[PDB]
C-alpha cells in the first residue's frame, strides 16, 4: 500500500494536472494511474523510476478521479510480488488494475525510439496540421486540454506522424501519446479509454529531460494501424479499448429563441372570469343578507359593489365547481370560497386577512390574475424598455411589491435572460418582505407624498401592479411616481377594468378602506386609466388586454432630421458617415432620424450593432417592411405619432407598428410531435428509458432505395420487443458495441416485425434495427410468408424466438437424436422455442423455470415433459438436480442465459464434447471436461452479415413452419403509446411471455392494400442521399463540421464552395474523413460575385445530382466604428453576404430547381439581433439574410435564418480559449450548436437565433 499524496496547489510542482480537463472537469489522467504503478514497482524493487524499463499489460481503466479545483488527493497502490498485478485505487472504488512488470532489452518493439530526424518539416502546409488544429479536433470532441498538456507540435494528415515537446514530466508525453491514439480513430463521440493491451516504456532510450534554458526536446512518434501501437520516443502504447460517452455541456441550457415583430396592440378565461363574476355578486348579496351582526367590513361598499352587478350560492358554487372539474392553477375561487365561507364573528377583520395572505401565494398563480402577464408579454415589455435606455445597468423599482409581487415572473423570465444590459431592481412597500429573499433585491420600505427623495429621477422603469387603484388622492401619487422614473424612463402599470365586483369582495378585506370616474370608488376604466397618464405626461407605449379582467400598459415619459437608407450600394455608408458625427456638436435635444424603407432593407441589424458605439444615443432607426408605405416624410401625421413616443426600434409591417423582438421557445414547442406518415421510437436522452418517443423515419424522404442488394418496405403491423432492446435503451449495450452496419442505421431498437409487404401479401422475419417503426426497409431475404390460420398478432412471436432456437440447436449445436439438453429460463420465448425444436429432435430436455406458475404452464403447453425434467433457476438448485438425475455425467448442449455465480454453475454441469451456448465464458475457459466447445451466440452479427448461414436459417425456420412444430407463443399486446411502460416492464422480469406493439389494427382480407395513417412524432431532420447540397463558405471552421453532421445524417454529395479552396491541413484531413465516410465532396473556389461564377456553381451541384438546398455560411469580418469605416470594408463584408445570397436566391428560385429544393439555410449572428461595438458591416449583412428569409417564407419555398451567439471550438475564439465572453454571451459548445440546428432546421420559422448566457 505504497500511498500517494497529491497535491494541486498553486505553488506545488502538480497544478499541471488540472490541465486534462475532459468536458469542463479535471479528471486525473489514466497515465498519472500508470505512472504511479511504475513509480511503485520501481520503490518496491530498490529502483528509481527514471531509469526502469516497464511494461503493463491487460491495463484496464474502472473509473475516473475528479482532481479537487485546490487541495490534495490520495491515491494507494498494491501490487503483487510475484505476477505483479497492480491495483490503483482510491478512498473506496477501485481506479485501475492490471499487470506490471519489468522486462529486459525485449522492451520496445516499434524502433521510432531509435529513430531521431523528424522529416516532417518541408512537408507543404495543406499536408500538415499543426498544434492549433490538431488540438482544435480534439477539443471538437470534447478533450479541453491546457497548455501542460498541449504536448503535440505537429502531425501529418495520415495522423501516423507526429511531433511530441518532451520537457520533464512523464504524464504530459504520454497523455500526448495517448492524444496521437484518440486522433487516430476520427469520429464525434466523446471516446473513453478502459482496456489497454501493452503500454512499455523503456526511459534510457528515451532523450534527457531538457534544462530550463534548453526548451525542449521534439521527439517523433508514430501510429502503426496494422497493430493499432502509438510509439512517440521510449514509450509504446498498444490496443486501446474504448466506449462511448453523452458529453456534458459545460455551460447554461442554450437559449433558443426565435425572432418576430411584436405588435403593440385551460377554462376559456372570460367563462372563469363571467362565473366568478355571477358567484362574487351571489355571495355578496349572502352577506348583506346574513350583516346581523354589523360586522361586514365596509357594508356600504359592498352594497354598492353588489348594486353595480346588478346593472343562490349553491347554483354558483356548483358551477364553478362544475369548470373546475372540466379542467393548471385555479386560485381565485379556492379564495374567494374560503372567504365567503368564514365564520363572521368579532374579529373576523384580522382572522381573515390572515388566511388571505396564507394563500396569497396560490393566488398570484391564477388563470384569470396571470392571464395577462405572459412570458411574451413581458419579454417585450422589459426588452423594449432595454433597447431604449442608455445606460449598461437598467434601474427598476416595484412600488407596493407586498400587492402586487411583478418580480415574481418579472426576474426570473425577462430579467435573467438580459445579456449585456445588467439590471438592478429594488422593491418597497411599508409591510415586510423577507419573502423577497430567494430573488435577490434591494429593499426600500415606504408608501405615501412622503416619497423617498433618495431615487428622486434614479429610474428607468417604475413598476406598478395593482397598485394604481388603492391611493386616493391619484392626482399626487401619479406626480410622485413620475418624478420617481428618469426623463425618457417607463412605467409598466397593470390594472383592472372590468368584472369590478368580483376581487372587490377581497380588496374590501385585504385592501386598505377608501372613501365612496371612481367606478366603485376605488376604480378606473381603460380609457380613464389612459386619460389618467395622458394628463401626467406618459404616452402608452404598449398596450395588451385579456379580454376578462387585467390590462397591461407600457407608459414612456414623452426639425428632424431623416436619412432615407433606401440604397443598398452603401453609398448611404458616406452619407450617415458624415452627417452622423454632426449630432455630436449639436444639441442633445435633437436625434438621428434613420429611415430604411426598401425591399429588404437591412437597417434593423446595423443599428443594432450601431447603438453600442459612443455618440449613438440620439440615433432612430425606422425599419418599413410590405405594402401600405406609411408617410415619413418630415411633417406627416405618422411622424408626429412616431415622435410623440421617440422610441429606438420602430418598425412598420401589415399597416400596423409594432417591434422586432426575440421571443422564447419553450421546451413545449421543441417537441411538438407532428403527424407523419413513417416513425420509430428512439431515446432522446441516450440511457434513459423514460424518453422513449416516436421519431419521424427518413423513409418519409423516399430514401427507401438501398444500393446494397434487393429491398422491400414492409408496413409493419405487430413490432416485437426482445431483451435487445432493452439493453440498448437502457444505456447497458453502447451504440459502437452493435456490429458494422447497425451503428450507422437511423434506429437501433426492436428486430422482429410482422406486417403487409408490398402487394399486401402479410410476411414477417427479423429485420435491420429500425424495426420497431411503422416502416421497415427489409433485405428481402429475412421475409417468411405468413400462413393461413395465422393472425398477425401470433406471426410477430415466432422470429427472434424460433431465429435463436434454431440457429443455436442445429446450425452451432447440431444437436442430434439423444444428448441433453439444458434450458434455462424455460418460461422466455427463447425457453418454448429451445424446448419445442429439442424435443423435434427427440432429446431429453432439462428445462430451468424461475417460480412455480411457469412449470405449470409449460406441462401443460408440452405434454411428454415429465414431472422429473424441471428445476429452480432462481436459486443454486438446479445444479444439484440435473447433477441427480443425469447420474452425474452432466448434460451436453447447455443453451445458458444467466450470468455470475449461477454461470459459473451452469459451466460445471457440461460434460465431455459438451457445447455451451452462451446467449448473453471467462470461467469456462479453466474448464476441465477436455473436448468441449463454448459458442457465443449474438443474433445482431448474424443478421448484419447475411452470410449462406442466414439463408440456411430462413430455410430451417421455413421448413419448420411448414410442419406443425413451431407456433406462436404467449403474447401481451401493448398499445402504441405505451412505450415506457413496456420497457419498465421487461426490465422489471415479470414480463408474460413475449412483448409486442400494436402499430395497426388487422384488416378482414387477408392480402390488401395497408390503406393509410398518421402518427405523432418529433421531427427529426434527413436528408435525400440522392440529391446535392452547397454549404457556401463550407471550408471554414462552422462549415466543415455542419458538413460532417450532415454527411452523417445521409448527404452524400456535397459541394464545400470556399475563396481560395484548400489551404491548411485540417480542411484536408476533414474532407478525407468525410469521402472515407462514402459521400461525394466536390471543393470548389469560387467566389460567387457575377451570374456566371453562380451558373458554374449550380452547373457542379447538378453535375453531382438534382439540387437540394445552400447552407450560406460565409463571413466577412472587417470590424470597425462607423466613425472611421471605409466603404472597401462595407464592400468586402457583403459581398460575402449580400451579393453570394442575392444570386444563390435568384438562381435556386428558377423553374429547374425550385421543386427539388427545399433547404435554402443563411448563417447569421446575432449581431444584427442584440448589437456588436463597431461591427456594422456583419449587422446589414445579417439584417439583410433575415429579411429575405422572412420574403422566402411569406412567398413559399424554404427559408431561413439561424442567428448564432458564438461558436466555440472551430472559431479563432476556440484557439485563443473558449471562455472569452462577448456581451456576457459564452462560446456555444459545438455539439449543442449542432443539436439546435437539428431542430431549426425541421420547423416553419422564418429567421431564429440561438445564444448561451454567461455565468454574471
Amino acid at each position: 500500500d505504497s500511498s500517494y499524496s497529491i497535491d494541486v496547489s498553486a505553488d506545488s510542482p502538480d497544478r499541471y494536472l488540472l490541465d486534462h480537463q475532459v468536458d469542463g472537469r479535471e479528471l486525473f489522467p489514466a497515465c498519472g494511474c500508470l505512472v504511479l504503478a511504475w513509480k511503485t514497482l520501481a520503490a518496491l524493487n530498490g529502483r528509481d523510476f527514471e531509469q526502469m524499463p516497464v511494461r503493463l499489460s491487460r491495463v484496464e481503466i474502472h473509473q475516473a478521479m475528479f482532481l479537487p479545483k485546490s487541495g490534495s488527493a490520495t491515491v494507494t497502490v498494491s501490487v503483487m510480488p510475484r505476477t505483479g498485478e497492480f491495483q490503483v485505487c482510491e478512498n473506496e472504488n477501485l481506479l485501475a488494475s492490471g499487470f506490471v512488470t519489468c522486462p529486459d532489452k525485449d522492451v520496445l518493439e516499434t524502433s521510432t525510439h531509435a529513430q531521431t530526424r523528424s522529416s516532417l518539416q518541408d512537408r507543404p502546409a495543406t499536408e500538415v496540421l499543426t498544434r492549433d488544429e490538431v488540438y482544435r479536433e480534439l477539443i471538437l470532441r470534447g478533450y479541453e486540454y491546457g497548455p501542460y498538456f498541449q504536448g503535440i507540435l505537429r502531425a501529418s494528415v495520415d495522423g501516423q506522424e507526429s511531433e511530441i515537446t518532451w520537457d520533464g514530466r512523464w504524464v504530459s508525453f504520454m497523455d500526448s501519446v495517448l492524444q496521437m491514439d484518440i486522433l487516430a480513430r476520427p469520429g464525434d463521440y466523446q471516446m473513453l479509454p478502459i482496456k489497454f493491451q501493452s503500454i512499455n516504456i523503456d526511459p534510457r532510450v528515451q532523450p534527457a529531460a531538457p534544462a530550463e534554458d534548453e526548451d525542449v526536446v521534439v521527439l517523433p512518434g508514430r501510429f502503426d494501424p496494422v497493430l493499432d501501437i502509438v510509439s512517440a520516443g521510449g514509450v509504446e502504447i498498444r490496443g486501446l479499448e474504448t466506449i462511448s460517452a453523452s458529453r456534458r455541456l459545460t455551460h447554461a441550457p442554450e437559449v433558443v429563441e426565435e425572432y418576430r415583430f411584436v405588435p403593440h396592440h385551460t377554462v376559456d378565461i372570460r367563462e372563469y372570469a363571467d362565473a366568478c363574476l355571477a358567484f362574487a355578486v351571489q355571495g355578496i348579496k349572502k352577506w348583506l343578507s346574513e350583516d346581523k351582526d354589523k360586522v361586514l367590513p365596509q357594508k356600504d361598499l359592498l352594497q354598492d359593489a353588489l348594486g353595480l352587478a346588478n346593472q343562490d350560492f349553491i347554483s354558483a358554487k356548483a358551477a364553478l365547481e362544475r369548470i373546475l372539474k372540466q379542467q393548471h392553477g385555479f386560485g381565485l375561487f379556492h379564495t374567494l370560497n374560503l372567504a365567503f365561507s368564514e365564520p363572521l364573528e368579532i374579529g373576523f377583520r384580522e382572522t381573515l386577512k390572515n388566511k388571505i395572505h396564507h394563500m396569497r401565494y396560490d393566488m398570484w398563480d391564477d388563470c384569470l390574475m396571470s392571464a395577462v402577464e405572459c412570458a411574451d408579454s413581458l419579454k417585450l415589455c422589459i426588452d423594449t424598455v432595454a433597447e431604449n435606455t442608455t445606460s449598461h445597468i437598467v434601474n427598476v423599482l416595484e412600488a407596493g411589491a407586498a400587492k402586487g409581487a411583478f418580480y415574481r415572473r418579472a426576474i426570473p423570465e425577462a430579467l435573467a435572460k438580459f445579456s449585456g444590459k445588467d439590471y438592478r431592481y429594488t422593491v418597497g412597500d411599508a409591510s415586510p418582505m423577507d419573502d423577497a429573499k430567494e430573488f435577490s433585491v434591494k429593499t426600500l420600505q415606504f408608501d405615501a407624498a412622503n416619497f423617498p427623495a433618495s431615487q428622486a429621477h434614479a429610474h428607468d422603469l417604475l413598476v406598478l401592479k395593482w397598485v394604481l387603484h388603492q391611493q386616493e388622492d391619484l392626482d399626487a401619487a401619479m406626480a410622485g411616481f413620475c418624478g420617481f422614473v428618469r426623463p425618457g424612463g417607463f412605467i409598466l402599470v397593470q390594472e383592472f377594468v372590468h368584472r369590478l365586483p368580483t376581487l372587490l369582495a377581497v380588496e374590501a378585506v385585504t385592501d386598505h378602506p377608501l372613501p365612496r370616474d371612481r367606478v366603485l370608488g376605488r376604480y378606473y376604466s381603460a380609457a380613464q386609466w389612459r386619460e389618467l397618464f395622458r394628463r401626467h405626461g406618459l404616452v402608452e407605449v404598449i398596450h395588451r388586454s385579456d379580454g376578462a379582467l387585467a390590462d397591461m400598459f407600457l407608459l414612456r415619459s414623452r426639425p428632424p432630421t431623416v436619412l432615407h437608407l433606401d440604397d443598398l450600394s452603401c453609398s448611404w455608408l458616406e452619407e450617415v458617415k458624415a452627417k452622423y458625427s454632426d449630432l455630436e456638436a449639436m444639441p442633445q435635444d435633437a436625434r438621428l432620424w434613420l429611415v430604411g424603407k426598401s425591399d429588404c432593407n437591412g437597417m434593423l441589424g446595423f443599428f443594432n450593432c450601431l447603438r453600442q458605439e459612443p455618440g449613438s444615443e440620439r440615433v432612430r432607426c425606422v425599419q418599413v417592411c410590405g405594402d401600405s408605405v406609411p408617410d415619413l416624410s418630415p411633417g406627416s401625421a405618422e411622424f408626429k405619432y412616431l415622435a410623440e413616443m421617440d422610441l429606438a426600434f420602430n418598425v412598420h409591417k401589415d399597416g400596423k407598428w409594432g417591434v422586432y423582438r426575440h421571443l422564447a421557445i419553450t421546451d413545449d414547442q421543441r417537441r411538438q410531435q407532428f403527424p407523419t406518415e413513417h416513425a420509430f421510437v428512439d431515446t432522446l436522452t441516450s440511457g434513459d428509458l423514460s424518453t422513449l418517443t416516436w421519431v419521424r423515419s427518413p423513409l418519409n424522404l423516399h430514401a427507401s432505395s438501398e444500393k446494397g442488394q434487393d429491398c422491400e418496405l414492409c408496413t409493419v403491423y405487430m413490432a416485437g420487443v426482445v431483451s435487445r432492446d432493452l439493453a440498448l435503451a437502457c444505456g447497458k449495450l453502447r451504440r459502437d458495441e452493435l456490429p458494422a452496419g447497425m451503428f450507422c442505421k437511423e434506429g437501433t431498437l426492436g428486430i422482429e416485425f410482422s406486417g403487409r409487404d408490398t402487394k399486401g401479401k402479410r410476411v414477417m422475419g427479423l429485420c435491420a434495427p429500425p424495426a420497431l417503426a411503422s416502416s421497415v426497409l427489409c433485405l428481402r431475404s429475412s421475409l417468411w410468408s405468413v400462413p393461413q390460420h395465422w393472425s398477425l398478432e401470433e406471426a410477430a412471436t415466432v422470429p427472434v424466438a424460433y431465429s435463436t432456437a434454431y440457429y443455436a440447436l442445429v446450425i452451432r449445436g447440431h444437436v442430434r437424436p439423444g444428448d441433453t439438453v439444458l434450458v434455462h429460463a424455460g418460461g422466455s420465448p427463447v425457453g418454448q422455442a429451445a424446448i419445442a425444436v429439442a424435443q423435434s429432435c427427440g432429446c431429453e430436455i432439462f428445462i430451468s423455470t424461475a417460480t412455480d406458475a411457469e412449470t405449470s404452464s409449460l406441462k401443460s403447453m408440452f405434454p411428454r415433459l415429465k414431472d422429473r425434467n424441471f428445476c429452480s433457476c432462481k436459486d443454486a438448485s438446479f445444479e444439484r438436480h440435473v447433477k441427480k438425475e443425469t447420474s452425474g455425467k452432466g448434460v451436453d448442449i447447455i443453451l445458458n442465459c444467466t450470468t455470475g455465480e449461477l454461470l459459473g454453475a451452469s459451466i460445471r454441469l457440461l460434460a465431455s464434447r459438451g457445447r455451451f451456448l452462451n446467449l448473453a465464458e471467462l470461467v469456462f475457459s479453466g474448464s476441465g471436461r477436455r473436448d468441449t466447445s463454448f459458442h457465443d451466440i449474438n443474433l445482431d452479427t448474424l443478421i448484419d452479415a447475411q452470410g449462406p448461414e442466414w439463408t440456411e436459417l430462413t430455410s430451417l425456420v421455413q421448413k419448420g413452419i411448414q410442419s406443425g412444430l413451431v407456433k406462436p407463443l404467449a403474447r401481451t399486446v401493448y398499445a402504441m403509446d405505451r412505450l415506457v411502460d413496456v420497457f419498465k416492464l421487461l426490465e422489471e422480469g415479470a414480463q408474460a411471455g413475449k412483448l409486442l406493439v400494436k402499430i395497426r389494427e388487422e384488416e378482414a382480407e387477408k392480402i390488401t392494400l395497408p390503406a393509410k395513417k398518421t402518427f405523432e412524432a418529433v421531427p427529426r431532420t434527413f436528408f435525400h442521399p440522392a440529391k446535392s447540397y452547397v454549404i457556401v463558405g463550407g471550408l471554414g471552421g462552422f462549415g466543415l463540421e455542419l458538413a460532417h453532421w450532415m454527411v452523417l445524417r445521409g448527404v452524400r454529395k456535397l459541394v464545400l464552395t470556399s475563396r481560395n479552396g484548400i489551404t491548411t491541413g485540417y480542411q484536408t484531413r476533414k474532407i478525407a474523413f468525410l469521402r472515407s465516410l462514402g459521400a461525394d465532396i466536390v471543393v470548389c473556389a469560387v467566389n460567387v460575385t457575377s451570374q456566371a461564377a453562380a451558373d458554374r456553381l449550380v452547373k457542379t451541384a447538378t453535375d453531382l445530382g438534382p439540387l437540394g438546398g445552400v447552407f450560406n455560411l460565409g463571413l466577412n469580418l472587417r470590424d470597425a466604428l462607423l466613425v472611421e469605416q471605409t466603404a472597401e470594408n462595407y464592400k468586402q463584408t457583403l459581398e460575402a453576404k449580400i451579393q453570394t445570397t442575392s444570386l444563390l436566391d435568384g438562381i435556386s428560385r428558377s423553374p429547374k430547381i425550385q421543386p427539388t429544393l427545399d433547404h435554402f439555410v443563411m448563417f447569421s449572428s446575432l449581431s444584427a439581433g442584440h448589437g456588436i461595438p463597431g461591427q456594422t458591416n456583419y449587422g446589414w449583412g445579417n439584417s439583410y439574410m433575415d429579411r429575405l428569409c422572412e420574403k422566402r417564407r411569406a412567398q413559399g419555398l424554404p427559408g431561413l435564418s439561424i442567428q448564432w451567439a458564438s461558436i466555440a471550438d472551430v472559431g479563432f475564439v476556440g484557439t485563443k480559449g473558449n471562455n472569452v465572453v462577448i456581451e456576457g454571451k459564452w462560446p456555444q459548445r459545438m455539439y449543442n450548436c449542432l443539436q439546435v440546428c437539428d431542430y431549426f432546421l425541421s420547423q416553419n420559422r422564418p429567421v431564429v437565433a440561438c445564444h448561451v448566457l454567461a455565468e454574471k
